[PDB]
C-alpha cells in the first residue's frame, strides 16, 4: 500500500444522494486546534453506488472527525475514534436521519510490540548479569546520573525508533525525550559546586579559576556553534543561515554565570537540623529569585505587538487559529527581536501538530534565566552532598525534603494537568514548572542513586558511569559521526518501528562501548 | 554572463550562403581524442545577414576546431587556438575560397595571477621570518618530508583552487596532484624499518612485532572502508555501493606485506664502499623482482575479453574512440572481476577529458604490487640511513646513487614524453615508470633535506615537522571536517578562481596549526 508510518487507511463511501460531504479531521493532542480538510466524498450518483474516496489518517493519538454537508454547512455526525497503525477502516454513510458506521476491514498492527520486546529482552539479560556475577574525589552516583542522561540522549537524538513518545513534545507536556537537558543542566550544576570546593580548597587563585571558567564557556559556546548546529551536509556555511542558539550556547552561558556567582560568593565548607547549606549562601537566593521575577515579569506582562500579552501558546491552528504567528509569546518575540528570524531554530517541535509556520528556538534567550535556575538547584545538591558528608541520614532527609518542596510548588503550578494549569510544563519556553518538575526527579533520582552507589556500594554504576566520565566526547561524537556506519545503515523499510528501533538500540549501545574503550585506556577529555 | 569557470566565449559568424556548418571540438591534451560536436550554424538568409550561435570552449588547454560542411562531409578551414578565461572571441566564415578569421572582442583574464601572487606572498613572508630570526631516536629530515606531502595533499584534496594543475591528471603524465601518495607509501616504507630495527634491537620478540603489524593493517583498512570513503551527505550506507578499494585501504595492504618480509627476513644492523644494505638484504630483493615481472606480465600479457591485450589507454573518447569501455586494461578488469563495478571508484579522473563511462579506481588491486615497490625502496632508504649513520659522506653518495640510478630508467620507460614511452607515466595504473620517476624524486628531496635539517642543523623542519608527526590525525581529520567551518563557507562567487586559493590556502594553514597545537600538547596518536 501507499501507507505511510504511523497511519490508518480510512475509506468513506457516501450513500446520500442528495448531499455531498467534507471530511474534518482533529486530533485528540492538540489543545483547541481547527478542524482541517481530511477527504471530499461527492455525492452518490445513482442509489445503491456509492462514491467512495480514501484518507489517511495519524494513528499516534486518537482522532476527531466531522462530517460537514458542504452545502448547509450543517454537520451530520461526528465519531471520536483511535485508529491502529496500517489498518484498513472504512466509514459508510447512509441515510436512516443520516447515521455514519465505522467498520474494520483490516486489522491494525501491534505498533508498540518492539518496545515491549525490547524491554523485556533488556530486563532478562540484567537479570542473567546479576544471577551470573552472583554465583562467580569522584563520586560515582554524580556520573552514574550524567551516564543515564548521556544514554538517553543519544537514543533519542538518533531518532527514538520514530516512537512519539522518544521525540519532543509538540507544545506542552512531558516525554522521554523531554527530561535529558534538564538533567544535565542540574548535573553540571552540581559538578560546579564540588570542582569549585575542590580548587579553592588546594588553595588556587580565585582569579586562576575565573580564566579558567571563562575560556570553558568561550568554548563550549564555540563548539555549538561552529560544529553542532550546521548541517553540513546541505552546503558550506553562510552566516545569514547561521543558527547561534543552541544546546551547547545554553550550557556556555549558563555555567558562566552560575560558576562566576560560586566563585564571587565563595566559603569553605565547615564542619542534625541546621539550615547552614542555604543560609550560608543567601546572596545566591536573592539574585536567582531576583532572575525568576525577571523571567516571569517578561513572561506575563511584556506587550508583544499583536498578540496577547502573556500567551503561553503554540500558535499556528492551536488556540482556535486566532494567533497564528504567536509562536512562544514574549520568549518568541525577544528571540525575533534581537536575533532575527534567519538565526533561529527553523523546524520548531510544534510545526508538525499547529502547523505553525514562524521560527522558534527552544534554546533562546528568555528561558536562560530558567536554565539557570535548573542549574543552580544543582548546586544546592552538591551543596547538601558536601556539606553533610559524614551523615547520610542528614543527605538523604535534605534530599527527600527537596524533592517533596519541588514536586508540590509544581503540583501547584500545573494544576496536575499538560493544558490547563497556571503555568503548563513546557520544554520549549523552558517553563518555571518545568524547571521544578524535573529537579524533583533530579533530587528523587540522587535520593536512590547516593545509599546504592555511594554509601554501601551496592552498585557501581555499570555501564552507566563510562559514557558520564567523557559526556563532552560522546555528545561532540555522536552529532559528527550521526550518519556513519556503524550509527547507520540503509533499512529494508523505512516505515518499520522495529528496524528504527533496532538500529537506534545498536548505535546507543556502540557509544556506551566506544566510552568504556576510552575508561579503559584512561583517556578522560574535560571541555 | 553565463560563462562557467575556465571557460570562454565563442561567436561563429557564417556569411556562407549555400553551405551549413557544424564545429567540431578537440582538446589539445588529449592523446588521440575524437573530435566532438560544439555547435551547429545554419547558413546566411540573406547576404550581408550572417547566421551566429555562440559556444563555450574549455580554456584549461588548447583548443582545435573543424568547420565541416554538414552536407559534403569536407572541411572548410581548421583553426588551433588557445582560448583565455573568460573571454569573448568571435570567428567569421566568409566567403573569399572559404577562410575563417578569428577576433578578439573582449581580452581575457589572467587566470594564473593568483597563483603567482600567492606564492610571491608566501616567499615575501618566508624572508621577512628568516631575516627577523637572524637580528633576534627521530629523524627530523622524515618528519619534514612527511609533513610537507600532508600539506600538499591538504591542499589538493580541498580544491586546489579549482586550479587543472593542482589536480589529477586525466590518464598520462604528472601534476602536483599526483606526487603525494607515492611519497606517503615511500616515507611508509623508511619507518617500517627505523622502527623495526629499534624495536628488534631493544629485544621485543618478533611474534608480539606480528601482532602489532597486523592490528595496524587491519584497523587502517577498515578506517578507510568505513569512514573515509563514503560520501554520508548523500544516504546512509548500503553495501551494493560501498567502494573497497581506496587510500588507507592501500596503505594497510602494502604495510602488512613490507613488513612481514623485513620482519621474517630482519638482520642486525652491522658496524666505504661497500653492498651491505642491498647484499644483506637478497631475499627481499628477489622477491620483489618476482612481483615486478607478475605486474608486467598480468599488465601486458593478459587477455581482456573485447579489448586489446596490452592495453594502456583510458578508453572513452581516447585511441580514437575504438574502445569505449576498456578504461584500465588489464587493471580495470582485474578489478570488474573480483570486486564488480558498484564497489568501484565512480568518478574517475578521466571522465572529464575522455568522457569514459565506466567505473575505474586507481587505488584498485593490480597496482597493489607497484605500492609495494615503493614502499621497498623507501626500506632501503632507511637502510642507508641506518648502516652508515657514521659516515654523512656514504649517506649521501648513496643517495645520489640511487636517485640516478631510478631516473635514468624512468627516462628509459617513459622516453621523456607523456604518451609515447613503452610504460607512460600513469597514477591511476600505478605505473612502473611513476613509481621510479617518484621514487628519483623521493631520493633527490631526502638528499637535500638530510644534511641540512639532521646533521648540519641549519633548519628544523618548522612548520612542516608539526603535522608530520601526526599524519593519521591530519589526514582523518581532514576527511572528517572537510565540510565545516572555517576549512569551508559560502563563497561571493563560485567560479573565481582567487576566492577558491584563498578558501583553501586558508583550510591548509588552518590544519598546519590544529598539528602545531598538537605537538605543543605533546598529543601524538600513532594508528
Ligand atoms: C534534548 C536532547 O536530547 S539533546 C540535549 C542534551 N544536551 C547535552 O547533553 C549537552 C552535553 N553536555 C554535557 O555533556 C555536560 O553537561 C558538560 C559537557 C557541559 C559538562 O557537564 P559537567 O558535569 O560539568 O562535566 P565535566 O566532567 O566536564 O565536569 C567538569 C568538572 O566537574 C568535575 N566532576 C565531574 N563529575 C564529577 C563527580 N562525579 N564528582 C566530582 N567532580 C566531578 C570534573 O573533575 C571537572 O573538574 P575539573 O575540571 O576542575 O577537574
Ligand atoms: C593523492 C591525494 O591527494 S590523497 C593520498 C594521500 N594519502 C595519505 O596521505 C594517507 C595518509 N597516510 C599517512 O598519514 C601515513 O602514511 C600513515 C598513517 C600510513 C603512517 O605513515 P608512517 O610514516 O608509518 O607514520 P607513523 O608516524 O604512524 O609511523 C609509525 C612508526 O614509525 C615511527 N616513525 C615515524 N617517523 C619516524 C622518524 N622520522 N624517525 C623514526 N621513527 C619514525 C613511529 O615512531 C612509529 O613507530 P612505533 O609505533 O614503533 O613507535
Ligand atoms: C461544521 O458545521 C458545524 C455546524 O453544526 C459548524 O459548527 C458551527 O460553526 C459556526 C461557525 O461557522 C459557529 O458559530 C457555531 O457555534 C458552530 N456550532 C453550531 C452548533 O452551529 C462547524 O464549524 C463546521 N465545521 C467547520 C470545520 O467549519
Ligand atoms: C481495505 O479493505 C477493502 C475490503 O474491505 C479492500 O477493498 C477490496 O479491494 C480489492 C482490490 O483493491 C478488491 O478486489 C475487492 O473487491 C475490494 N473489496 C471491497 C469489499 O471493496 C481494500 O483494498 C483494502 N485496502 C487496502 C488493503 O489498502
Ligand atoms: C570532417 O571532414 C573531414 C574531411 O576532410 C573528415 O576527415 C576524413 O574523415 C574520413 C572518415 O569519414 C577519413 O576516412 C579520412 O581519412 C579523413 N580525412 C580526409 C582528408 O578525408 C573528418 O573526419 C570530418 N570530421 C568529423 C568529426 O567527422
Ligand atoms: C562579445 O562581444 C560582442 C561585440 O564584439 C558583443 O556583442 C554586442 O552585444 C551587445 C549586447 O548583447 C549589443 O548591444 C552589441 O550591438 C553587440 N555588438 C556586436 C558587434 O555584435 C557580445 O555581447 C559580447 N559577449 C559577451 C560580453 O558575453
Ligand atoms: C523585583 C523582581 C521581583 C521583578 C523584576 C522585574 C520587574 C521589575 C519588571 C520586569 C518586566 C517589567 C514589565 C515590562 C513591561 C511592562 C508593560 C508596561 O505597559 C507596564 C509595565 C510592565 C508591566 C513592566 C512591569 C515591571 C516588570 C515586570
Ligand atoms: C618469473 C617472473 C619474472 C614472472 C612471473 C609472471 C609470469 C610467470 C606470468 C604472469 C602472467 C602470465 C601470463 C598470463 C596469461 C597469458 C595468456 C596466455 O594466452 C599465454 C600465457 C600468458 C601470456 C601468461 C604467461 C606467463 C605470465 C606472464
Ligand atoms: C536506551 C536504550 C539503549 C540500549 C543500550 C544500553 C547500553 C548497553 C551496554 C552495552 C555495552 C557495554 C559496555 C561495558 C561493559 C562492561
Ligand atoms: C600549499 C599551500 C599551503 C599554505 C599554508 C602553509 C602553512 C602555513 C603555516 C601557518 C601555521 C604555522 C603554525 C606553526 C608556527 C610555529
Ligand atoms: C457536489 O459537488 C459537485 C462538484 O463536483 C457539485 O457539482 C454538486 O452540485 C455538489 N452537490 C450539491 C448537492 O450541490
Ligand atoms: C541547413 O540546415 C537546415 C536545417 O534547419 C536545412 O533545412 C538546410 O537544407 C541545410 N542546408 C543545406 C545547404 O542543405
Ligand atoms: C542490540 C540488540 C537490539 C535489540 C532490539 C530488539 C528490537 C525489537 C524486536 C521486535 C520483534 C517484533
Ligand atoms: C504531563 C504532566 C506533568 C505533571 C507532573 C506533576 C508531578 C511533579 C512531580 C511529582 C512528585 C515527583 C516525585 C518523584
Ligand atoms: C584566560 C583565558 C580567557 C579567555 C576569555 C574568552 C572569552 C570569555 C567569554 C565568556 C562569556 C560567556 C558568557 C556570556
Ligand atoms: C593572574 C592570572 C590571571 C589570569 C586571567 C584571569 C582573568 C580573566 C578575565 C576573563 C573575564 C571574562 C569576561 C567575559
Ligand atoms: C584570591 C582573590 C580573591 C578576590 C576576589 C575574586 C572575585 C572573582 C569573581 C569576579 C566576578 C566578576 C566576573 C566578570
Ligand atoms: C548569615 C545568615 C543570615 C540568614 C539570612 C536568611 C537566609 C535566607 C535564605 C533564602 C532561601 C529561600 C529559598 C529557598
Ligand atoms: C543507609 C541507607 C539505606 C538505603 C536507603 C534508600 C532510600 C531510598 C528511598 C527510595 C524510595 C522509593
Ligand atoms: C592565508 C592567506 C591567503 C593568501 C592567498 C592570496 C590569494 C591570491 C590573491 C590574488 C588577488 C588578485
Ligand atoms: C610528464 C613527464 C614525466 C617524465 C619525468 C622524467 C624525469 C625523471 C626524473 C629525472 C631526474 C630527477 C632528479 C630530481
Ligand atoms: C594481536 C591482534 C591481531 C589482530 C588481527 C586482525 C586481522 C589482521 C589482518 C590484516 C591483513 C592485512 C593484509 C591483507
Ligand atoms: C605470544 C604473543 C603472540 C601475540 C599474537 C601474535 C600472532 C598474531 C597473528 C596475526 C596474523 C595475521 C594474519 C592475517
Ligand atoms: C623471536 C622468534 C622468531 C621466529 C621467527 C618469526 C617470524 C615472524 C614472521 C612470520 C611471517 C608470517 C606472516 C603470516
Ligand atoms: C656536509 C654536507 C654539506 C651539505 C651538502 C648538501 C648536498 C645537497 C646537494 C643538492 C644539489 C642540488
Ligand atoms: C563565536 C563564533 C562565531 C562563528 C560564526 C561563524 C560565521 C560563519 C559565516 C562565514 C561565511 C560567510
Ligand atoms: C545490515 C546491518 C549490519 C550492521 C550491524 C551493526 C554493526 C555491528 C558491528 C559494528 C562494529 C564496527
Ligand atoms: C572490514 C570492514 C567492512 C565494513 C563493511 C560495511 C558494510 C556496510 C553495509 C551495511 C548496510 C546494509
Ligand atoms: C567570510 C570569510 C570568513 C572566514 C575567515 C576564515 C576563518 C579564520 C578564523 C578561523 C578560526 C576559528
Ligand atoms: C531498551 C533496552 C534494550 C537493552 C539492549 C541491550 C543489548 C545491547
Ligand atoms: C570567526 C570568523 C567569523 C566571520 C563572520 C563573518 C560574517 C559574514
Ligand atoms: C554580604 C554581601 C552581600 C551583597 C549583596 C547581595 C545581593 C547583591
Ligand atoms: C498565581 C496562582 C497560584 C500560583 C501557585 C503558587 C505556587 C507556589
Ligand atoms: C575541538 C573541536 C572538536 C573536535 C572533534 C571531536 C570529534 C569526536
Ligand atoms: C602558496 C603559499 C602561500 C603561503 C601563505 C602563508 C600564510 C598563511
Ligand atoms: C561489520 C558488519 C558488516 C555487515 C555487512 C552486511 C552486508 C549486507
Ligand atoms: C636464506 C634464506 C633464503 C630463502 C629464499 C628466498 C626467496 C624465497
Ligand atoms: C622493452 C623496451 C626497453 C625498456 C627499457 C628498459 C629500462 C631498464
Ligand atoms: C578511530 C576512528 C577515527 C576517529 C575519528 C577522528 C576524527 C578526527
Amino acid at each position: 500500500a501507499e501507507l505511510k508510518m504511523d497511519q490508518a487507511l480510512l475509506l468513506i463511501h457516501n450513500e446520500l444522494l442528495w448531499t455531498n460531504l467534507t471530511v474534518y479531521w482533529k486530533s485528540e493532542c492538540c489543545y483547541h486546534c481547527l478542524f482541517q480538510v481530511l477527504v471530499n466524498v461527492p455525492q452518490s450518483p445513482k442509489a445503491g453506488k456509492p462514491s467512495a474516496a480514501a484518507a489517511s489518517v495519524s494513528t499516534q493519538h486518537g482522532s476527531i472527525l466531522q462530517l460537514n454537508d458542504t452545502l448547509e454547512e450543517k454537520e451530520v455526525c461526528r465519531l471520536e475514534y483511535r485508529f491502529g497503525e496500517f489498518g484498513n477502516y472504512s466509514l459508510l454513510v447512509k441515510n436512516i436521519e443520516i447515521a455514519c458506521d465505522l467498520a474494520v476491514n483490516e486489522d491494525p498492527v501491534d505498533s508498540n510490540l518492539p518496545v515491549s520486546i525490547a524491554f523485556l529482552i533488556g530486563l532478562a539479560v540484567i537479570i542473567v548479569i546479576s544471577f551470573l556475577r552472583l554465583l562467580l574525589p569522584r563520586l560515582r552516583s554524580v556520573d552514574t546520573f550524567r551516564g543515564i542522561a548521556l544514554i538517553l540522549m543519544v537514543f533519542v537524538n538518533y531518532g527514538g525508533g520514530k516512537y512519539w513518545y522518544f521525540k519532543h513534545a509538540s507544545w506542552n507536556g512531558l516525554t522521554v525525550a523531554d527530561l535529558v537537558f534538564p538533567w544535565f543542566v542540574f548535573i553540571m550544576g552540581s559538578s560546579i559546586f564540588l570542582s569549585m570546593t575542590s580548587i579553592l580548597q588546594r588553595g588556587c587563585s580565585k582569579f586562576r579559576l575565573l580564566g579558567k571558567i571563562a575560556w570553558r564557556s568561550f568554548l563550549l559556546i564555540c563548539i555549538g556553534i561552529i560544529i553542532v548546529n550546521p548541517n553540513y551536509c546541505l552546503g558550506p556555511l553562510s552566516w545569514d543561515k547561521v543558527r547561534i542558539p543552541g544546546v551547547l550556547q545554553r550550557l556556555g552561558v549558563t555555567y558562566f554565570v552560575v560558576a562566576v556567582l560560586e566563585l564571587l560568593f565563595a566559603k569553605p565548607v565547615p564542619e542534625c537540623l541546621s539550615l547552614r547549606d542555604i543560609t550560608s549562601s543567601w546572596p545566591q537566593w536573592l539574585l536567582i529569585l531576583v532572575l525568576e521575577g525577571l523571567w516571569l515579569g517578561l513572561t506575563f506582562l511584556l506587550p508583544v505587538p499583536g498578540c496577547p500579552t502573556g500567551y503561553l501558546g503554540p500558535g499556528g491552528i492551536g488556540d482556535f487559529g486566532k494567533y497564528p504567528n504567536c509562536t512562544g509569546g514574549a520568549a518568541g518575540y525577544i528571540d525575533r527581536l534581537l536575533l532575527g528570524d534567519d538565526h533561529l531554530y527553523q523546524h520548531p517541535s510544534s510545526a508538525v501538530l499547529y502547523h505553525t509556520e514562524v521560527a522558534y528556538d527552544p534554546e533562546g534567550i528568555l528561558g536562560t534565566i530558567n536554565s539557570i535556575v535548573m542549574a543552580f538547584l544543582g548546586v544546592q545538591a552538591g551543596k547538601i552532598l558536601l556539606y553533610y558528608k559524614a551523615r547520610t541520614k542528614d543527605i538523604l532527609i535534605r534530599f527527600t525534603a527537596w524533592c517533596c518542596i519541588l514536586g508540590l510548588i509544581s503540583v501547584a503550578l500545573t494544576k496536575v494537568s499538560e493544558n490547563e494549569g497556571f503555568i503548563p510544563v513546557n520544554k520549549n519556553l523552558w517553563s518555571l514548572s518545568y524547571v521544578t518538575t524535573l529537579s524533583s526527579f533530579a533530587f528523587f533520582i540522587l535520593l536512590v542513586l547516593y545509599p546504592v552507589v555511594d554509601v554501601k556500594g551496592l552498585w557501581t554504576g555499570t555501564p552507566f558511569f563510562y559514557p558520564g566520565m567523557n559526556s563532552i566526547l560522546v555528545y561532540v561524537g555522536h552529532e559528527v559521526f550521526e550518519n556513519y556506519f556503524p550509527f547507520q545503515w540503509k533499512l529494508k523499510d523505512n516505515q518499520s518501528h522495529k528496524e528504527h528501533l533496532t538500529q537506534n538500540i545498536v548505535a546507543t549501545a556502540l557509544w556506551v562501548l566506544i566510552a568504556y574503550i576510552l575508561y579503559r585506556k584512561k583517556i578522560f577529555w574535560k571541555i
